[PDB]
């Protein structure tokens, strides 16, 4: 079941679907040290990210190989966008989970180096647009489909998924110099989104040593689930 029928109708059925498959709020707390708590939380975010992707209409239409290639290239973007998303109502704070909210200094003390600052930069870029939840899920799905993995074997198939999600965003906006410009403004945050994800990976790999090899960790979980 590839859920392709959701691309046929008015977009509101697709949006309703994205809203439903949005992961449940996680609780990071039960007493572990900050680093350990975040590590445990991270493992759960990885699994949730993978299950989320598989429920994105049209994703399953891609060859198994391309699904994995797409996921390996943007999983951090999806994850990071979730963090930014939970942080929007706050000021200069990061809601890693319902019950785990850190300011810049708290992030630094939790082993995140300067990621606190980098993540808040992303958060501020999104807060400036005052996202609604519908825009976030559409943008997130689009970020998944806008992967630029070097290992994609059917590039037009990925192109078509990306196009369909972009058109969904447009149709959603149109139905709330085209003022539906609203869509472009969301798209213009995608470069910072990708950069932020790269920054997170660089921090855990060290600079490129491999202290905390998240790509391997992700792959192992990916192939265990797919
Ligand atoms: C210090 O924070 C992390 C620790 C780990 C585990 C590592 S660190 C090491 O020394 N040993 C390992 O196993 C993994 C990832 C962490 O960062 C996050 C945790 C949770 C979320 C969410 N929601 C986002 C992040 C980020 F990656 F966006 F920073």
């Amino acid at each position: 079941h590839h859920l392709e029928v959701l691309f046929q109708g008015p977009v509101n059925a697709l949006v309703s679907h994205l809203l439903v498959v949005e992961p449940e709020k996680l609780y990071a707390m039960p007493h572990l040290p900050a680093v350990a708590t975040l590590c445990d939380l991270f493992d759960r975010e990885i699994v949730v990210t993978i299950s989320w992707a598989k429920s994105i209409p049209g994703f399953s239409s891609l060859s198994l190989s391309d699904q994995m290639s797409v996921l390996q290239s943007v999983w951090m973007e999806v994850l990071v966008l979730g963090v930014a998303q939970r942080s929007l109502p706050l000021q200069d704070e990061l809601a890693f989970a319902e019950d785990l909210v850190l300011d810049e200094e708290g992030a630094r003390a939790a082993g995140l180096g300067e990621l606190g600052a980098a993540l808040l930069q992303l958060v501020r870029r999104l807060q400036a647009l005052r996202l609604e939840r519908e825009e976030y899920v559409l943008l997130k799905a689009l970020a998944l489909a806008n992967s630029d993995s070097v290992h994609i074997e059917d590039a037009e198939a990925v192109e078509q998924l990306r196009e369909a999600l972009h058109e969904a965003l447009l149709e959603y906006e149109a139905g709330r110099g085209g003022a539906e410009r609203r869509a472009g403004r969301l798209l213009l945050t995608l470069p910072l989104l990708r950069q932020t994800a790269g920054k997170v990976l660089a921090h855990f790999y060290g600079v490129l040593e491999g202290k905390v090899p998240m790509h391997k960790l992700f792959l192992e979980m990916l192939e265990a689930m797919m």
